[PDB]
């Protein structure tokens, strides 16, 4: 427990001070005493005690940036998937052992207290979590960086499983308050909606608008033991300051404006063109850019703006920053268009995260005209000048003009926000090598040919603080025992572990740590859900949002295959497996909801077959979220990363599993390709179509029937699904799944079935050899260094932002 | 400043500690340093520092009640007009001088900091303010007392005057947070609405309900220097725990339930039968009674309930407590009806505050059936048994049965909540002697004849902490200089001041203090509104909610009379006056809004007539509220208390003026009668019809025309109003006022005009003699002791609650 050296020192005076301040907060802050105090009270007492330790550094860091006047980095995102904050703060401030000891002396288990904290679940998955890892890395690398987003009252919904189906409940994460945020109502700013444009004496004027106030809440972002504490600023919607029925209703109607920040849109990789979403996007953009402009002016004429400001667009969601910056510079600051545009492009950079056409933002022009009339005007002017440049570069190429235009023609005329982003940014990057290459090759080929220098790659990463030191201290410890602690903010040092592939002690310890994590996760499921899992089974884990492209269905086909093979040959030994699948489906995503039901339905049969017993178990992990990822990933043996080649832009869950001692079964997709490159393909369970094979199938037409006709075992499974074998009380329950698989499968599940099953056989074969399993694991952990988000951020800093990262400690 | 001894000691170590804790809060709580810190930051730093001093006493007091197990007093109100808390806390904890010194040493003016605090304006006027004074007195008298109400997000609206008209703005009092409250989400309770009744095996069951959660916020209520800190618990509405459009809308629709605690209904003396108001009333009642029941059970079978619980109903607004208690005792606790009813009546007591029929609560039975079906059933059963008692007591008296029934017949069948309250309470009281007498004489004569022992008087009071020591420390000081400090919680000791009616020093000092207060108020108007007032004028003040019965219009007639008399005889000396009128009109109250416009319109003419100059000025005091009352009342020379005899149940503003060195012009109405009795009528400017005279006019019919025909000066004014003299750009602007006065005046303004004007002449005559004015003032201050809310509460305690008050200090 405390034996773990990476968790820091429990200094005698520090422990004494912590206990004193713990008790002080219990008394003065919580207004409790030990007689009526609950574990929740004790969590809050600890949270406040720990938060106090951030204050000095937080003030000093922000003063430091004022004095040093570095270029400031503004990371704009609609999502920040932060998770819990207590343990992270302790780790980054080197207080974990001290607080553990302090709480122990008070008769409390700190780990029990940590479980009280709600996730800040202000994101959907990978995109939101990337933003969170990025904040952590930017602070650790000493960058003057500011996360900007929306403080949703309700984050990603809490998932309940009832009758085998997903049920959604409001994520009321602020119910007991957030001890980490500091409300800043004094720095509230006005955001404008609707209205109209007057073109007059000085120029254009946006008038007759409806105002929504943006109230900022600042959350500290501690760097790893460098005394840096940066800021995440999240905006909250507030109704503007200024008959009985009339009056009362008028007060109640304040809710309408305040609804802007009420709830996170729960879609992963899907664009839903709701007006409320558009308001949210403009809300963050307008308030944020006001802050940026104010800070710029309070630092020493807009020529130096791009020298002192970088705006990073987390996908196109804050793309309105481009026309908003132009609006402020032209309409308010009175710069000429050309200069303002020069400034804007040098300030802004765009990160693309998605490949699926339905995930791209294309807003109807009518909606933009009504809500943001001046922005639409500016977008049209941007388009005219941009297409003039295309026309000059490629004279007579009319189709290219049509393809590149920010304006999409059709029944409903729309603005392509990705096109706007490329036009208005000096850099455009994808999120893994394969993805960034395909951007230049197909998706934005025309833009790449116009401005090749714009296009970059920044392979994603994860923070080794949250995703190793916090969630897997046992693994962190056995590593530090061999190579010291430098790797925690220099993850490439993990390559030193290749020297221990034949080290008996290290082989022993790696396996020991994994088993400890598996026991702990089994204890979690037993405690929280009364679900029993076989501790001596292979933990086969697919955790990620439920999506057709991510192919949970392919996993389902394999699970049924294992079941059917057992039933055909009950006497034949098979490596016992616990197959775990978890993830949320978007509320409006019918197929994803059906897929969850199929997983539970498969479990209903498999988990109660006496011939199978504990040899195979299929469980659906309820309410997959950051806090759960921190529990299950360190317990995983096999990481399922089985998206159709070309569909997962990068993935980040893949990296978490690799860092935490799981072996990977995956396609050559997203960052899987680079992970396999780093480790050596011999150390990865790579299977299935490459992108080239998918394209060849698309060329001739994907016919699922061919695979059904040629694979007896697949045929059996489909017939089980169709006939009601997995839904005897409702035989036709899965007809939609069967129909999609047979006739309308965009993701070619059947095409990878045979290779997947065979690859899984090789997984089982290696697991039968514990020594060699663990040695391959070592080869994975040791080469996961590239996938630190420190590496990613250092690249953003040097290649896009023009700032030099620094691990230098503040006084 | 600090010379003021009543403000306590500035102990050296105390000042040192306060400065240290001030700076600590600025750093750790506010996350600021002296470079960026605003006066608001400094206010909050002081607020947190002062609040810390309540904590020990607050915990100790509540533990004391658990140990001592006294009878607990629950004061249920829909309104708590608390005002600001910073100064009050300092006064009651003897910290004012210490904090003044501490802040001074830090380079800050504490009075400037105090002005930053928002009023907790969770009431309309007198009723809400009475509740607030009562909380203060109950803590000062060492009673185990709990205020229970609703934490409105928006209190009484902020009043703006624009173009001479009232404009309403949302009172966003929680914008910067409330440092005084402690959120208790852990003690959240479910409140049920709608649904239906099942009568089954065990009995009746309320099922299929919609749930709204009640989250409590506790606010400390310090007694005067007795180390007692009681609790005001205010409930906040929270939505219960458990397609894309569908999901998002479902989350947004949480606002509907949460609207229950959104806004205070802004009506003074008017019943508006809105469903939302009914929900608010049940919301407080249901959550509160759950608390009461829980505390009762956690203290040592329902036989002892009335021995350990008192429920005081602040008017009929929480009247649902009666059927709710019956519901819990019968349906949930399984007591037989008779026993439950015995318990209920002994537990509950009802205070009636209003005389006007339109202020009485009469809820349509259809609304009660839909919203609270089980409560309606219980009400009907209460009615049947109660009328059985009436029938037994008065055999054959069928009309009495009809008159006394809780059920009112007609086109819309309604429940009379006052009747329910009398039936279900062991005590019923009015709020001044005249009012309590008329309850037994007319309004509830039938109930008085049935149960005379139920009927009591409890003349209202005001706290001499807020209403003397806080708002008028200069007066508090000159009093303490002669008689010591005991009077602060023993106000009857002010009678000792009668010994100083001929004391030259005291006459000098009383007049000096008044002039100081007048200078300060003039400085306030100049600073905040750039309005200049004549410091050497009589400050003639009518501050109270705008109501026809309160007769601001009569004041208007007198003001115009003064103006017209000056114009007729410009050379004749008149005592210079500044006539100040302030108060909010209910948003839906057209006549009240017109009256505000008339006051400003009169000012528009009078204040700009060069013949008048500074001899007469008429100003409308914008946004009258508790904090403003604390400023203007100590500056007042003349207190306008001019309600039609029989219409003001008590009044409390009257008492504030008397305590603060103003002489009173008033009718024999409400507590005015007792005030004049205490001081001697020779020391009051009493004028106009007595109740007997009003009744005689009602008997023959009020004909306003008679007065118009007989009073030339009145005729002139009405013709000025009709012809557009006070609205030249809109000649007919005041036609509705004129029409009401001439043909539909329920409050007989014309009937008191002549006596009012003549009485005002006598006011001016006495003001010409400063010595004799001040001597009469002394005679008023010295006899204001009866009107301490300590006296009132001691009476409630002994005569209704069955508890003995105690000024005993806690350790
Ligand atoms: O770069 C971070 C990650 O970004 C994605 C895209 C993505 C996402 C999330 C929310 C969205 C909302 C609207 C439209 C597209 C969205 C895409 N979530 O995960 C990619 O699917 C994933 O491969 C990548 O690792
Ligand atoms: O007892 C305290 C005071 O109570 C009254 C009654 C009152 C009031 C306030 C809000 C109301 C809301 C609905 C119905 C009646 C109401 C009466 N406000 O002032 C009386 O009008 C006043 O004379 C008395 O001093």
């Amino acid at each position: 427990r405390k034996q773990i050296s990476v968790r820091g020192l429990a200094g005698v005076e520090n422990v004494t001070e912590l206990k004193k301040n713990f008790n002080r907060h219990l008394h003065f802050t919580l207004v409790k005493d030990r007689n009526v105090a609950t574990p929740r009270d004790y969590y809050f007492a600890l949270a406040h005690t720990v938060r106090d330790h951030l204050v000095g550094r937080w003030i000093r860091t922000q003063q430091h940036y004022y004095e040093k006047d570095p270029k400031r980095i503004y990371y704009l995102s609609l999502e920040f998937y932060m998770g819990r904050t207590l343990q992270n703060t302790m780790v980054n401030l080197a207080l974990e052992n001290a607080c553990d000891e302090a709480t122990y002396q008070l008769g409390l288990d700190m780990e029990e207290l940590e479980e009280i904290e709600e996730d800040a679940g202000l994101g959907n998955g990978g995109l939101g979590r990337l933003a969170a890892c990025f904040l952590d890395s930017m602070a650790t690398l000493g960058l003057a960086a500011y996360g900007y987003g929306i403080r949703y009252e309700f984050g990603i919904f809490n998932q309940k499983i009832c009758g085998g189906w997903q049920m959604e409940e409001a994520d009321d994460w602020l119910r007991y308050g957030n001890p980490w945020e500091k409300a800043r109502p004094e720095f509230t700013l006005p955001v404008h909606f609707y209205g109209r444009v007057e073109h007059t004496s000085q120029g254009a004027k946006w008038v007759d608008t409806q105002v929504v106030l943006a109230m900022p809440y600042d959350t500290p972002v501690p760097g790893y033991r460098n005394n840096v504490v940066n800021t995440m600023r999240l905006w909250s919607a507030k109704a503007p300051n200024d008959n009985v029925g009339g009056y009362i209703q008028a007060v109640l109607d304040r809710n309408l404006a305040e609804n802007i920040s009420r709830v996170l849109y729960p879609n992963d990789n899907f664009f839903e063109g709701k007006e409320l979403r558009l308001k949210q996007e403009y809300f963050v953009v307008a308030a944020t850019l006001q802050d940026i402009i104010r800070r710029f002016k309070s630092s020493k004429n807009f020529d130096a703006f791009p020298d002192k400001v970088a705006i990073q667009l987390n996908d196109t969601h804050p793309s309105l920053a481009i026309p908003e910056l132009m609006r402020v510079l032209v309409d308010l600051e009175r710069l000429d268009w050309d200069k303002a545009w020069e400034v804007t492009v040098k300030t802004c950079a765009y990160t693309n995260h998605t490949v699926l056409p339905e995930a791209l933002e294309r807003w109807p022009v009518h909606l933009l005209e009504t809500l943001l009339p001046r922005h639409l005007q500016i977008i049209y002017e941007i388009n005219q000048r941009f297409l003039n440049r295309v026309a000059a570069a490629f004279p007579g190429d009319v189709d290219r003009l049509r393809r590149m235009s920010l304006v999409e023609e059709g029944a409903v005329k729309r603005i392509n926000m990705a096109h706007l982003c490329i036009a208005g940014s000096h850099a455009v990057n994808g999120v893994a090598r394969i993805h960034s290459e395909i951007l230049k090759k197909t998706i934005f080929k025309d833009f790449y040919e116009l401005e090749p220098h714009k296009f970059q790659n920044k392979t994603n990463g994860i923070t080794p603080r949250r995703w190793l030191v916090l969630c897997n201290p046992g693994l962190a410890e056995i590593i530090a025992e061999r190579i010291g602690e430098e790797y925690i903010s220099d993850l490439d040092q993990l390559r030193k572990l290749l020297s221990y592939v034949d080290d008996e002690a290290f082989i022993r310890d790696v396996a020991k740590v994994k088993q400890e994590n598996k026991l702990k996760f089994a204890a979690y499921l037993e405690r929280e859900y009364k679900v029993h899992i076989n501790p001596n089974s292979l933990f086969d884990v697919q955790v990620k949002r439920i999506h057709e492209y991510k192919r949970q269905l392919l996993n389902c086909l394999h699970v049924i295959t294992l079941y059917n093979r057992i039933k055909k040959e009950p006497n034949k030994f098979v490596v016992p497996r616990t197959v775990m699948i978890g993830g949320k489906a978007a509320p409006g995503y019918h197929m994803a909801k059906m897929i969850i039901k199929l997983i539970t339905a498969i479990g209903d049969v498999v988990n109660h077959d006496p011939v199978v017993g504990d040899r195979l178990r299929v469980i659906f992990l309820e309410n997959y979220r950051v806090s759960l990822a921190e529990k299950v990933i360190p317990a995983a043996d096999l990481s399922e990363q089985i998206s159709t080649a070309g569909t997962e832009a990068s993935g980040t869950g893949n990296m978490k599993f690799m860092l935490n001692g799981a072996l990977t079964i995956g396609t050559m997709d997203g960052a899987n390709v680079e992970m396999a490159e780093e480790a050596g393909e011999e150390n990865f369970f790579i299977f299935g179509m490459r992108v080239e094979d998918v394209d060849r199938l698309d060329q001739r037409g994907y016919n699922a029937q061919e695979y059904y006709d040629r694979i007896p075992e697949l045929r059996q499974i489909i017939e089980q699904l169709s006939s009601g074998f997995f839904s005897p009380k409702q035989p036709d329950l899965f007809k939609d799944i069967v129909n999609m698989l047979m006739h309308h499968d965009r993701f070619k599940v059947f095409a990878d079935y045979e290779e997947y099953v065979k690859c899984q056989e090789r997984v089982s074969a290696l697991y039968k050899n514990p020594r060699e399993w663990t040695r391959m694991v070592i080869r994975n952990i040791a080469t996961s260094g590239k996938f630190s988000s420190d590496r990613t951020i250092a690249q953003y800093a040097r290649e896009i932002w023009g700032v030099e990262p620094s691990r230098q400690r503040l006084p």
